[PDB]
């Protein structure tokens, strides 16, 4: 069992972390409210409507009546009406749905910002060595393991005490991370660990996990993307 | 008689025009609310809190207890919390204030943007032309202070009050004040709504200090109302 996207990203948030879990929708008029009110505060930005389904590969989804993409770009609030109108009641198509497509009710409105770095992450029990793992890297592409095994970091953690700042300090710097955002990978890392422990999860996937740009141009870590499984 | 900032951006955003009106808060632990909340959107952007006042100056004034200026940047919600507690239920000390000072029950929490330039516009009732007219000028001086030391720096525009202002007069308006590319249509299509602001509403005087071209989260350049006063 999963919980969706943006509930995930509130998860995360709840316990330290920084995810954009936008606000949720379940009609494409107030999809278009959320939006319209988002430019109160930074006028002109540009939005991303999000489906909310239990399923991944959004982005390269396609919807039954023929628009293409579970995660669209949008420049206004009535293009995220449009977009969210076509999602929200209606039935999507990915790679991990096959066919019979999973309905949709509901998006995440989010506000676009400028990604400089996408990461993946994942926290879960790996049985082959008895105890939790982190496991991350910098590439775009289980691709990625078997043409790359460099590229896949793995860290074993303490199945009593939990991860230890060298442990995340140097994950940071093995993922290319240098100055501020070492120790801002750290505490977000920390935060998505105590969400799996103290919740009991079976994983926590980031991806992407990324180093974005503030509107005012600050570098900082940001889950983009979340999933949490349980049971 | 004046409106508050807030109200004057909202009442220019209903007529098609850009203004950061933020959103107000009328104690301090909304305040923060509302700086959290906004990090769900754009997450670890800084915070503009901007006391809500009927008086000038607030940048440069300073509250009856020692806090210095009515508008202070901050770095998180609970900044925006510290600042807010200082400001609401206090008061404020500007020029246009004197000592007494001024009070301030609410507050206006704004996203922290990058402000590439800021320009000067009011339109107001010109009784010896009869008519309205756009005063508008790109230098960072007072206004009446830039008139008087360079009186070429200012651009006059008698408005056709059956008319509205023409696509004609706001262009050149527009790249009088050095603008090219998207931000001259952009100039041209919230000038409008301001003069609509000032038409439909009877006002005496709309004044946009400053009228700044600011960049989005995704770096685009657009023609934004960083203040707002609006007199009846
Ligand atoms: N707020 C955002 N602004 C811009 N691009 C975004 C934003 N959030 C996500 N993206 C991009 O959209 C892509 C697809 O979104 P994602 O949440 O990963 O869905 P999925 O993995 O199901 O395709 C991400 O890999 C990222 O590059
Ligand atoms: N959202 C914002 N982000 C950054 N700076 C801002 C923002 N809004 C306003 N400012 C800056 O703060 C200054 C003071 O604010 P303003 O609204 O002009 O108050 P006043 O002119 O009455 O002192 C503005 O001239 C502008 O340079
Ligand atoms: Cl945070
Ligand atoms: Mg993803
Ligand atoms: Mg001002
Ligand atoms: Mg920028």
């Amino acid at each position: 069992m999963n919980i969706h996207e943006w509930q995930s990203k509130q998860l995360i948030q709840k316990y330290g972390g920084r995810a954009q879990s936008g606000e949720v929708a379940f009609s494409p008029e107030r999809s278009r409210d959320i939006a319209k009110k988002l430019w109160n505060q930074f006028p002109g930005c540009k939005f991303v409507v999000k489906a909310q389904v239990l399923a991944g590969g959004r982005g390269k989804g396609h919807w039954e009546h023929g628009m293409q993409g579970g995660v669209k770009l949008a420049k206004t609030p009535e293009e995220v009406y449009e977009i969210a109108n076509e999602m929200i009641g209606h039935k999507l198509i990915t790679k991990q749905t096959g066919a019979k497509g999973i309905n949709c009710n509901k998006v995440m409105v989010c506000g676009a910002v400028k990604i400089l770095k996408e990461f993946y992450l994942s926290i879960l029990l790996d049985r082959a060595m008895g105890c939790p793992v982190i496991i991350a890297t910098s590439q775009g592409g289980e691709e990625v393991a078997q043409k790359c095994p460099e590229c896949l970091f793995k860290v074993p953690i303490s199945v009593k005490n939990g991860p230890t700042n060298e442990q995340l300090v140097k994950l940071a710097k093995d993922l290319g991370l240098e100055g501020d955002l070492v120790q801002d990978c750290v505490d977000n890392v920390k935060a998505l660990y105590q969400v799996f422990d103290k919740c009991d999860s079976t994983m926590v996937e980031i991806n992407p996990l990324g180093v974005i740009e503030t509107p005012t141009d600050e570098k900082v870590i940001c889950c983009l993307d979340a999933k949490i499984a349980f049971d």
